[PDB]
């Protein structure tokens, strides 16, 4: 698999999303102006891309068992979120919710984000996998979206006309009708686009990729709203459905339903099914939700958060999934290469977070003063990982020096999660010691340890586990004794869940998969800056 | 040369312009919404395309004599239009006019339209010609635009600060600074874009082509205003400078200044220089003119008209220029292939013009009732040319039948130009005979002639010349005796100039180049529907 192409591909696609976000947030493009790009993207560039690919599509080469299995995974997530919503939501909104929540959990950003990422990963090895984006996404719309429209019409009402309106909203969608038209013209034209119409469709289709990622960025500006507690739990559960339950079900359904002869091809097919699940929610769900003014804050916020969170989940998942197809030496180089990429994006995000914290002078205010110590520590671990990738072969004293930098800063990030939750507790109840304890104690622990992850082996993971455990207890006890500050609590919560993943992974290593557990530790250790950027790098400072 | 790729390339690029025009005119994208696509195009997609191509550019392979000669052709058109404007314009606006009129006459739509067309024509045979778009266009901006800004600042004023503002408006342009930055980073990066940044720049750059052509279409909606007579003559002279004087000077300057060893390569280089001149005015000139509220109606109208008129001039010119590199048998197939393309675009444009004339019921009103007879006749010639391209090999009676169709309709279009000018004369002064004379007389002339262009040879060109001559005299006498109706006069004027080109070409054939003269006759004969579409196919009916 060309898994090394994934970080370039993600950086491209999410960098274009970042360009849209920068442009819309800097008011280079206002929200009214952004509709022009959206109408271009959705009504010219996408239908042209659909039509071209659908007319060219060699249906006899389509693996219908793959389609079936992705589609059954989506249909099962639809039923699950639908019946769970109907059981759990209040009668006055359960039918609107049971329409849009399952469409959220199943409809997927396959064209703007999926296709560049699948083209990157698979055009060299498995170019037929690019077909299944164009198959699955529109067939998925045709099957699943009318049910949610039917549920919205049923909320409005509370039979043939309700069903007809559902199906008509689906047929009215340019994805659905340009795929029907492209299938019809696949049979008319016999899989050749006329050359004159071909490079017309090329021009429009080629323009889709960048303009759609950029428009997605523009749509993301300011859509993360301050949700109610219940709405936030619902948001988490819907994004878990999209980014964890659906791709697991996709991989499971492929492994149940595909019977292809080659075990290598089956493995790649179910790995593909997983990545196909991990694509974020389609912006079309939020367009529907805003247009019919239904559940807008959950669905818009969740579309934006799904987009941002799908990037690390895609990278981390795709690498995890290729570790069974790797051998321990290139596997070690792979996880240092992964960690170098994660530390680059983290360091860039952390430099930006630090610039904001400093130039806003928020670094002078509690809790942000201590948060700036956490962001300094996270910056030193991302510096330290890039430095280690160079120093890992070199002479012993350089390795020790960079190790002292890296583990003092890393253990410091753990201590600082604890000390941030203690800062919030001390702010809830009616700094020099906290800065010395946030750095000096975790720096001194490196001396205890001297007296990358297995250079000092069992002791290394022991000190690491103990530091993570102390951080979790410090933070859990201080958050419960407590039970802007909300954003700090959410950063601390995400970091505490990460520290728990990290603690359990280090413990499970200590009880034993090594390189996979080390990679998930490294993902937190060096990518935690991405979390800190998500919450404090994008605020209105 | 891959001159056969030009009609697919033009149809692509101007079809995307037509999509933008349809979208903006149908209010799929309003003028406020269109700014989002414009800001994307000009501030992200174009600077990325510039930066990528400039960083990749192998400067040691750049033919500086080509650059020099295009740049000197542009500089001479700048001086000409500048000094002509300063001599001829009134003092109260001559400096604003002498700034923007030469920028109009020299700055060129090289990125949105030039690059797709040059890539189409030359990527197979002469891929280095694609470099010179990225060289010439920004160096041309750097040299020529500050002079026009200096002239606008001088109008505002009426020295170091005026010159500084000119140069700063130029350096502020994303074309100029991303080319300076791309040159700097060409030397920094040594002609490799880092792979991570590479497909980021690919995504944005690839999105430019389609979004820029589409945005151009959106900018064209409603910009053709009703100019004063003087402003309309100025518009004609500025578009003549851009689309005739500049490309002639480009071809001349290349033929003066290039010394390349191969005569084939020199020929292709000066042919390229011609097509480079024929690119329409950059929308940036109109963006400048609207932003500084200078001479807006001439410059916006002229940018739109230059865009529409450059399409046939590019096609016709590029084919003319390849006739010296062709042999009489493929040359005959070439002009039937040309005529088939011209008759397809004409027939599509004429079917639309007829649909508008009919469904608006304007076909019931004078002069539009007689204009609808002209549009029916033009539709029958474009039908007849497509039918002839099939029948040209076939048995004698079929050839006669299609010839009767084709020449009765063709001679009818000439008669109808006359009879439209007589209709305007009879409407100026305080229909059955006119419809019988518009068709029956030119149909009967085919019998005289029986009693494609040389099937009946000297008699064919004689009857054709006489019919064109009678049409010119009928129309000239009726327009002068006369001296919505303005649009009819302009259609009649354009057609009279075309009938004069056609009359003189047929006469010059009768005195003698044959296939080139026949091709220019065929260009009017079958492309006249494009003129009728330009004036009556796009009205607010
Ligand atoms: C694989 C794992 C993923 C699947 C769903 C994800 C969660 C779904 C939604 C949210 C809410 C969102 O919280 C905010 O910071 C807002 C991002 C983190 C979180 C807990 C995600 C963390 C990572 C999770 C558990
Ligand atoms: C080559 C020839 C070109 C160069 C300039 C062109 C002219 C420049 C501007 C105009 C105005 C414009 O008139 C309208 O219909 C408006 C288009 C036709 C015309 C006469 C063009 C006709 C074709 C010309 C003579």
């Amino acid at each position: 698999m060309s898994i090394t192409r994934l970080f370039p591909a993600l950086l491209e696609c999410f960098g274009i999303v970042l360009c849209g976000y920068i442009a819309g947030r800097a008011n280079v493009i206002t929200s009214t102006q952004a509709k022009g790009l959206g109408n271009f993207v959705s009504r010219f560039a996408l239908p042209a891309l659909l039509f071209k690919n659908m007319v060219v599509l060699n249906f006899s080469n389509v693996d219908w068992s793959f389609l079936y299995s992705i589609l059954i995974a989506k249909a099962s997530v639809f039923f699950i979120v639908c019946v769970l919503t109907l059981l759990v939501a209040s009668p006055d909104s359960r039918f609107s919710k049971a329409g849009l929540f399952p469409i959220f959990a199943t409809q997927s950003n396959d064209f703007a984000l999926g296709y560049p990422i699948v083209e990157a990963l698979y055009q060299t090895t498995y170019p037929e996998y690019l077909q299944y984006i164009y198959l699955v996404a529109p067939i998925s719309l045709m099957m699943l979206n009318p049910i949610g429209f039917i549920f919205c019409e049923i909320q409005k009402w509370k039979k043939i006309k309700i069903v007809g309106l559902g199906l008509l909203r689906v047929l009215q969608n340019p994805i659905v009708f340009m795929v029907f038209i492209g299938i019809a013209f696949n049979f008319i034209l016999d899989r050749k686009v006329p050359v004159y119409v071909e490079n017309f469709l090329d021009g429009l289709g080629n323009s889709f990729s960048g303009s759609a990622l950029f428009y997605l960025g523009l749509t993301m500006v300011g859509k993360i709203k301050r949700l109610k507690k219940s709405a936030f739990v619902v948001l988490i559960l819907l994004i878990t459905a999209k980014l964890l339950v659906l791709p697991l079900l996709c991989r499971e359904m492929v492994e149940l339903l595909d019977k292809g002869d080659s075990v290598v091809n089956h493995t790649s097919l179910s790995n593909y099914a997983f990545l196909y699940g991990v694509f974020p929610v389609a912006p079309g769900v939020a367009i529907f939700a805003t247009q019919f003014n239904m559940e807008v804050e959950i669905i818009t916020s969740g579309m934006v958060i799904s987009t941002f969170v799908s990037a690390p989940i895609m990278y981390v998942s795709a690498w995890l999934l290729t570790f069974p197809t790797m051998d321990p030496k290139p596997l070690a180089y792979a996880i240092q290469n992964v960690s170098f990429d994660i530390s680059i994006v983290s360091l860039i995000s952390l430099i930006w977070s630090l610039a904001i914290l400093l130039l806003s002078k928020k670094y002078k205010q509690l809790p942000h003063m201590l948060t700036t110590n956490l962001l300094i520590a996270q910056s030193i671990v991302c510096a330290g990982m890039m430095i280690w990738n160079f120093v890992k072969e070199k002479n012993f004293v350089g390795q020790i020096l960079v190790f002292v930098l890296l583990y003092s800063s890393l253990y410091s990030t753990y201590l600082w999660t604890g000390l941030l939750a203690i800062s919030l507790f001390l702010l809830k109840k009616r700094v020099g010691i906290i800065i010395i304890s946030g750095w000096g104690i975790p720096a001194l622990l490196v001396g205890v340890l001297l007296i990358s992850a297995f250079f000092y082996g069992k002791e290394q993971m022991i000190t690491t586990a103990v530091t993570l455990f102390c951080s979790i207890l410090i933070a859990g006890i201080s958050l419960m004794c407590m039970n802007q500050l909300t954003r700090h609590v959410l950063l601390c919560l995400l970091l505490i869940i990460g520290l728990f993943a990290n603690l359990s992974s280090c413990l499970w290593w200590l009880f034993n998969l090594y390189v996979e557990l080390q990679f998930f530790c490294a993902v937190f250790n060096f990518g935690q800056g991405f979390i800190s950027f998500g919450i404090f790098g994008l605020d209105k400072h």
